[PDB]
């Protein structure tokens, strides 16, 4: 209902990007390669020009994805890739841990995080020394997408300007990590959500989880192209509107559809 063309352009830009992370060529590829996509997974950024800063494999869980700087767009974007077996890090998806740096407590994400942290933090610093005109972005999709969110929320506490842009992203903590994630004057944050994703709904929000605000629902299926029409923008934080509205379930194809078959690159 609300949402503009040149915005659903960046949504699809940063959907591209988190598909980028899933290709093994834009992973452990030597720095100063233009980012590349097999069956043309993100030409958008492809044909954008953005250059592969640096690319990381298996560190700390799977931290996987690519810090790349796009001047065409003119942005410093690290996007993390899910998971290799998407339906085997599903099943264990439910421990808590006490994250009160930020605070207000998060969930397996923050252990992968703060392991790979200081080197990425001063990878980033570099980058935006290089070119301080350039927007930071933070992005990924399924488990790569909660390294994007909290990934973010841990560099927002340094003079940092970051806008989030997570797809089929699962619950990372608390109601109040939501609120926290939700009021925060250190960037915009876009969480997109698609239709009966059940990674999104989990793990449960009856175990104490909770996901922030704006939800950019899209009502399209799968497999099937997508117009701004389709997408709707959910207030209220931990809304049982869009996503997490819809029915329980496990339509993995779904999950698979965000703009395009996100996770299949690999």
């Amino acid at each position: 209902r609300d949402v503009s063309q040149d915005l659903f352009d960046q949504l699809n830009l940063f959907e591209q990007y988190s598909a980028a992370a899933y290709c093994s060529a834009n992973n452990e590829a030597s720095a100063g390669t233009a980012i590349s996509c097999s069956a043309g997974n993100c030409p958008l950024v492809q044909q954008a020009g953005a250059t592969i800063l640096y690319s990381f494999n298996n560190i700390g869980g799977d931290v996987t994805g690519f810090l790349a700087l796009d001047s065409t767009n003119q942005l410093i974007v690290l996007s993390f890739r899910g998971s290799e077996t998407l339906e085997n890090w599903i099943a264990d998806l439910a421990d808590l841990v006490d994250a009160s740096a930020i605070c207000c407590e998060a969930h397996g994400f923050l252990s992968s995080w703060n392991s790979v942290a200081s080197t990425l933090t001063s990878k980033i610093s570099s980058a935006v020394n290089e070119h301080p005109s350039y927007k930071l972005v933070f992005t990924g999709h399924s488990l790569g997408a909660a390294l994007a969110t909290l990934g973010a929320v841990s560099l927002r506490e340094s003079g940092y300007n970051i806008d989030l842009y997570n797809y089929g992203c699962p619950r990372v903590g608390n109601t109040a990590l939501a609120d926290f994630i939700t009021t925060q004057s250190g960037g915009t944050n876009y969480r997109v959500t698609h239709s009966d994703d059940p990674v999104p709904k989990l793990p449960p929000r009856s175990f104490g989880y909770s996901q922030p605000s704006p939800e950019y629902w899209i009502t399209s299926g799968n497999n099937v192209t997508v117009q701004p029409s389709d997408i709707e923008v959910i207030e209220g934080v931990d809304s049982t509107a869009g996503n997490d509205g819809t029915p329980a379930g496990l339509d993995i194809d779904a999950h698979r559809w965000y703009f395009g078959p996100i996770s299949a690159c690999s």
